[PDB]
């Protein structure tokens, strides 16, 4: 699982 | 902006 | 099981 | 935003 | 089962 | 907006 | 804008 | 499953 | 933002 | 099991 | 900005 | 598992 905030 | 993979 | 908040 | 898998 | 809020 | 699968 | 896949 | 906010 | 796997 | 806060 | 992998 | 803040 992965999560990115940009 | 955001992206999640699960 | 999995849960994401974004 | 949210996502659940169960 | 799955649930998404967006 | 929302989506459920069960 | 948003996109969900489940 | 995947969710994107942009 | 948060993610749980169980 | 795993939990991430970001 | 942030990114998590778990 | 990995987490980056930038």
């Amino acid at each position: 699982a992965a999560l990115a905030l940009l």
